[PDB]
């Protein structure tokens, strides 16, 4: 009743409240309690159908709705402490039937604990995943429903759970394409002023317009156009914060942007994209995101292309890009460049004429310029003319070294050096004049890190110009200012050896000058960092071992120097929230392809570490004497050690000092990347046996007993940002303390860890899995086992997607010849395979970015190498096959490669009968031209190879093969022969099952060789030797003399 209700609340709260503390009343009757509350909630949509025929106090009834609401809340309480399946099912089925679209009009009251409970309560996938994808369903009709209700209060808080879950661990949104497009107007409708689910449900939408995108690209365009509205939308509003996520799904149409650029989307979109840019740079006036001058790159590097579109259709190498991975702090900025690049990436191919002179070109404006360069460049085929124009303002912004000159050198630079074409021999000492601004670097250490990084090596680099710095290369390094770590690491140094390994080249006493560099490197502001700005080559990196390494390369031995096995090890890490926001969705896209000195070193060294001045410059200098001694040893110190356990001792604080501890043993792993201290040795990790053995490890002793102190799923993203990287390293660390050691007491570890902490380290976790701790199967079988029981414990852990992944992950650790182990293995391994063959896939529920994974895996199931799949694999990939995805589409791409010498006479006819499929709407979705992509390796599988031909004739309605001609050779390197389609098989044999029977339309796009061909064979096709009915009714199409065919 409505009084009632009120007393139920305060009844509900008080008795929760004292059920709670006193523990005595059980979950089951907490449950049997929230049963009667399901059922009274039931009892109240009663009431109001009774209200319905005759009133009897409505704002009453509101008021007990609310009441009921504060019971339901106390309730949700109570479900969140204690949940059982049917329970937790009663719960949902109870929020399901609350909406109401009968009524028209919802109080809402109770709204606000529903999505937040499902995201943030019953997590693992029993639970959650219990509620079907009919239950998606139910839900994205609810989420309409509040888009119209929103704006309900509390529909907001809400929706941004909603959009929390709406591309879930495994979303089938997209696999409904209509009601995704329907959510996605939804969204559209509201371009909300204020909402956290605006960034969430935002990329949702960019994701899903992503795989839109290539695969049926007309709903992609209609979400274009949508997007094309909110770009003048977002044209006319301006805040900032939000902006950040504005940007990003600007960005995310901006991939698809410069996809349209060849075929406009709109040939007039051009213009509105060029104003809403100018709405960009006034969005931009934010100072914080700013120019990208001194962007300070950390990490940047020559001979590896550059990211910063993150599309490699660009071709465009080694940009030195902001790390932005510093905690990550350019980013943003860079995406002030985006924009900038935006109105850049605005022809209006159409700018250059008149973008040559009129930008104030600001170092803002010079990031874009460079961003031109490389790809409007790409997009330019710029003539020699234009090119002669444009480096004139560049060449003469490098010749006063003004403020202008700064921003300038790097992008000028590498415009000079990569371009479309190469240059005269006029600007020969132009490249010197170039040396001067980084000559200017060598002494000003702050300019100096690309000039002294790029374009002080390209000369050298690129062997395209005359020697004559032959004498001049040295001619800065003369000003006795060479040693400068200004600049990103070992550049200088280490092209110059190479470049003076020519032939003779190093024929002069530069050798010298090279120790006086290592003498320098030994006490380069001896023990402490030198400067305060930029930190380049700082201590702040890494490390870089190789130049540890590297003097007995850089000395001239007969073939004695080089090595192998550099073993970065996850140096990079660009993984970072607020760059894991684009990252996940930028990790995959795959369009449709269109348009005795050294000892004397050492022993100085040790002197050398005999005082220290700072802590991070100590673990620093730990790491290079620490690589030192590898490299003695290499020449062949313990000492060093002694001095890294000092400096371990006084950061007696923190655990970033052991994380910089577990960089150092990945530098170890990297001299074990060294085969041995003597190098090409068949041992391996000989070089840091020493390291991981006690002997030589007193100080490591220590290290190892600092690490045997004690201190949704972890692994939440598939694309994860940095920190779970930092749980990688931190479970790789907890295997290093029991391998310091010299399991049972390893399960009680991965117990301390929780499960869900535990889940983060899938690969990390899953290299122990693989590894026994004994070679007695008994021991590691029963390990797995109890790890598959620890994730089943909670059957919600094990159907949760994280743990199940994480397994399925580490089956491919336990791919391999595993010869000593013969019992029950498979068992578990079938138990495991139920839902590894997720229950999910199996009804193809499963995720998306996870789906390439498991069609990865399903071919890492490899049922035709040793052991075929007890249930039919075929049956699976006939599923697949069946089953829809863009990354299951390249997948099913690559799956015909994978089917090569791998195919079972009768696996072989199995696939090739889910192989025959004459599909129409695949095609434009390039679904079909997958097919025919499978028909082309079929043209390279002779197993079957009239059924090739045969899917050859029918797989093709020629609908987009014109245009393709082989993929423009990509598919077939030389269409010629098959373009004029007449197989070996087709031309010698009319291609047959043994009114018109050839499809023109499939055959070709004109009448062509078609026609004539046929007319030419008619007289076989007639008498077709598989039966005589062909030969009649033959003479009514042909038209010619019956007699003549007779004979």
């Amino acid at each position: 009743k409505i009084k009632t209700r009120s007393d139920a609340l305060q009844n509900l709260r008080s008795y929760i409240i004292y059920s709670r503390n006193g523990n005595s009343l059980n979950q089951e009757d907490a449950l049997i309690i929230e049963k009667a509350i399901k059922r009274a909630f039931e009892l109240e949509w009663q009431i109001s159908a009774n209200h319905g025929k005759r009133q009897i106090s409505k704002a009453s009834q509101e008021q007990k709705l609310q009441d009921i609401s504060y019971l339901l809340r106390t309730c949700v309480e109570s479900y969140i402490l204690l949940f059982r399946e049917p329970h937790i099912l009663a719960l949902l089925d109870i929020i399901l039937r609350h909406t109401f679209t009968a009524n028209g009009s919802i109080c809402e009251v109770v709204c606000l604990n529903f999505s937040k409970a499902l995201r943030l309560l019953l997590s693992h996938s029993p639970h959650l995943h219990h509620l079907r994808f009919s239950d998606w369903q139910s839900l994205v009709s609810y989420c309409c429903q509040a888009i119209e209700k929103l704006s309900k209060q509390e529909v907001v808080e809400l929706i941004y759970v909603m959009r929390s879950l709406v591309q879930w661990y495994a979303a089938p949104i997209n696999f409904v394409s209509e009601q995704l497009l329907k959510f996605f107007e939804f969204f559209f409708y509201a371009y909300t002023e204020e909402t956290d689910a605006h960034l969430p449900a935002l990329q949702c939408l960019f994701q899903l317009c992503a795989y839109a995108i290539p695969n049926c690209n007309d709903y992609s365009a209609s979400v274009v156009l949508l997007v094309f509205k909110i770009l003048i939308n977002s044209d006319k509003w301006k805040r900032l914060d939000l902006r950040l996520q504005l940007i990003q799904c600007l960005a995310i149409s901006y991939p698809l942007w410069s996809n349209s650029e060849t075929w406009d989307p709109h040939r007039s979109i051009r213009s509105f994209n060029l104003d809403l840019l100018n709405s960009s740079f006034f969005s931009l006036k934010n100072f914080l995101n700013f120019f990208g001058k001194r962007s300070s790159l950390s990490l940047a590097n020559f001979r590896f292309h550059t990211v910063e579109p993150k599309n490699n259709i660009a071709k465009l190498y080694d940009p030195r890009l902001h790390l932005f991975f510093h905690n990550s702090f350019f980013e943003s900025y860079f995406i002030y460049f985006f924009l900038a690049k935006l109105i850049l990436l605005k022809k209006t191919s159409q700018i250059e004429e008149l973008l040559l002179q009129a930008e104030l070109a600001n170092i803002s404006a010079s990031s874009f310029s460079l961003q031109l360069m490389v790809i409007i460049t790409a997009i330019s085929d710029n003539l020699t003319n234009d090119d002669l124009l444009s480096i004139q303002k560049m060449s003469l912004n490098f010749t006063e070294k003004k403020n202008e000159l700064q921003s300038w050198s790097f992008f000028i630079l590498f415009n000079i050096c990569y371009n479309k074409a190469y240059s005269s021999m006029l600007t020969t000492s132009c490249k010197k004049e170039i040396l001067a601004a980084a000559s200017r670097g060598l002494l000003n250490s702050v300019t100096s890190p690309v000039c002294y990084q790029i374009l002080t090596y390209f000369n050298m680099y690129r062997p395209l110009c005359f020697a004559s710095i032959f004498p001049f290369i040295k001619q800065q390094f003369i000003l006795f200012n060479d040693y400068s770590p200004m600049l990103s690491y070992e550049a200088i140094d280490y092209w110059k050896s190479l470049y003076i390994l020519l032939n003779e080249n190093l024929f002069v006493g530069q050798s010298s000058f090279k120790s006086v560099f290592l003498k320098w490197l030994k006490w380069h502001l001896y023990h402490l960092f030198s400067k305060e700005g930029e930190l380049p080559f700082f201590s702040f990196t890494d490390s870089s071992i190789i130049i540890f390494d590297l003097l007995m390369m850089i000395f001239y031995r007969p073939l004695s120097l080089s090595y192998i096995t550099t073993e970065i090890r996850s140096p990079f890490e660009r993984n970072l929230f607020h760059l894991k926001e684009a990252w996940s969705p930028v990790t995959l896209r795959f369009p449709y392809t269109t348009d005795i000195d050294c000892d004397s070193l050492q022993n100085v060294i040790k002197m050398l570490e005999s005082s220290i001045d700072e802590i991070s410059s100590a673990s620093y200098d730990k790491d290079e004497l620490d690589k030192e001694t590898p490299s003695f040893e290499a020449v062949m110190n313990l000492f060093p050690e002694v001095l890294s356990f000092v400096k371990s001792n006084h950061s007696y604080d923190p655990i970033i000092n052991c994380i910089s501890t577990n960089l150092q043993f990945t530098i170890s792993d990297e001299p074990k990347h060294l085969r041995y201290e003597i190098g090409s040795d068949l041992i391996r990790s000989t070089h840091f046996r020493d390291s991981n053995p006690l002997k030589t490890l007193v100080l490591y002793i220590m290290d190892m007993a600092s690490k045997n102190v004690f201190i949704i799923r972890n692994h939440q993203i598939l694309g994860l940002m940095e920190g779970s990287l930092e749980q990688i390293r931190n479970t790789d660390l907890f295997i290093l303390q029991k391998y310091i050691d010299y399991h049972d007491s390893l399960i009680n570890i991965l117990h301390l860890y929780p499960i869900e902490t535990f889940c983060f380290g899938m690969s990390a976790i899953g290299a122990y899995f693989l590894d026994v701790a004994r070679t007695s199967e008994p021991i590691f079988y029963k390990c797995l086992e109890i790890l598959a029981q620890k994730i089943l414990m909670n059957y919600d852990y094990e159907r949760d997607e994280v743990y199940l992944m994480i397994f399925i992950k580490i089956f491919q650790k336990c791919v391999h010849s595993k010869l000593q182990f013969t019992d029950a293995t498979l068992k578990l391994i079938v138990k495991i395979t139920k839902f590894i063959e997720k229950v999910f896939i199996e009804t193809k529920f499963s995720s998306l970015s996870g789906r390439q994974t498991f069609l990865k895996f399903i071919f890492q199931l490899s049922p035709t190498s040793h052991v075929y799949s007890k249930f039919d694999y075929q049956k699976l990939i006939s599923l697949t096959l069946k089953d829809s995805d863009v990354c299951v589409i390249y997948n099913f791409v690559d799956d015909l490669v994978i089917f090569l010498k791998k195919c079972d006479k009768t696996l072989i006819e199995g696939f090739v009968l889910p192989i025959l499929s004459i599909k129409i709407e695949k095609s434009l979705y390039k679904g079909f031209c997958y097919l025919y992509l499978t028909l082309k390796v079929f043209l390279s599988i002779s197993s079957n190879r009239s059924a090739l031909l045969y899917q050859l004739l029918k797989l093709a309605n020629s609908y987009e093969t014109s245009t393709i001609f082989e993929p423009l050779l990509r598919k077939l390197h030389i269409q010629s022969a098959n373009i004029k389609q007449l197989f070996r098989i087709y031309r010698l044999e009319i291609f047959w099952s043994f009114f018109l029977e050839f499809p023109y339309k499939p055959i070709y796009f004109s009448l062509s060789d078609f026609l004539k061909e046929n007319s030419d064979e008619i007289i076989l096709v007639l008498i077709l030797t598989k039966n005589i009915t062909l030969a009649k009714l033959i003479t009514s199409r042909m038209s010619v003399d019956f007699s003549e065919k007779y004979t």
